[PDB]
């Protein structure tokens, strides 16, 4: 099998970590070794696997391949997988909040990218009064412009992404075509402002739970910026 027991345990735990049981299983591991080697190596593997999912790979395949590669070493220390130095990208998948968590403890404060299309937004503008108020403000019949920003609870769409981002600020930018009737169409795009990730584990207590938050309170962290590049084209109409 593997050249070491850390990789062996990773492969054994694949069915649980690459599932909805990931958090509970990781909490149990962290409790067992006091956020020790196996826990740190698991967390780094999650971040690596998420990175690979962001690049187009299958999560479980990516996870298994990283564990297998760790398995080529006879060593068992926490550096048998290194948190890489370059451009980290969040996939929006199962392991994304773990990747963000990993980044606060291993990423040296470097910015991370969360492509807007990976977040899982499904913004219903008609459900946002401050935006609808601006839409339906003093406008000429014909074409006019809209460019406004609004807070958004990402949990409206993805409890998961929420674990990483919480609230963010979105920008709606485009043009409105309106009738002499008062019927209108908006065509444009949603963009997102950068989000500060506060890597203090007390900010993550609800998700991480009592024991893990306690264990991580002892570990150094550096907060960082999450860049949320790109645009989501959208169309909205009303009266
Ligand atoms: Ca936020
Ligand atoms: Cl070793």
């Amino acid at each position: 099998g593997m050249q070491n027991p850390v990789a062996t345990v990773l492969l054994l735990q694949g069915d649980l970590y690459c599932s909805p049981n990931c958090l509970a299983t990781f909490q149990d591991q962290a409790r067992r070794d006091s956020f020790g080697i196996q826990s740190k190596v698991a967390l780094k593997t999650f971040a690596a696997a998420d990175q690979r999912e962001a690049e187009g790979r299958d999560l479980r395949t990516a996870y298994n391949e990283i564990a297998t590669d760790i398995g080529r070493s006879q060593q068992i220390n926490e550096n048998i997988i290194k948190y890489p130095p370059g451009n980290h990208v969040l996939s929006g998948g199962l392991m994304t909040p773990f990747h963000a968590l990993a980044h606060g403890m291993f990423g040296l404060g470097a910015p991370l990218t969360f492509p807007i299309q990976n977040v899982g937004l499904n913004v219903d503008i008609r459900g946002i009064p401050d935006v609808m108020n601006v839409i339906q403000s003093a406008r000429p019949v014909g074409t006019s412009s809209l460019d406004v920003n609004f807070a958004y609870d990402v949990g409206k769409d993805s409890n998961a992404s929420w674990l990483t981002l919480g609230n963010i600020t979105l920008r709606l930018v485009g043009t409105i075509d309106k009738n002499a009737s008062g019927a209108w169409t908006f065509s444009g795009e949603i963009r997102a402002f950068n989000d500060v990730y506060d890597a203090n584990p007390s900010n993550h207590r609800g998700w991480l739970g009592e024991n893990l938050t306690s264990l991580l309170s002892a570990v150094p962290f550096t907060s960082y910026s999450i860049e949320i590049p790109g645009s989501l084209p959208v169309t909205v109409s009303g009266n």
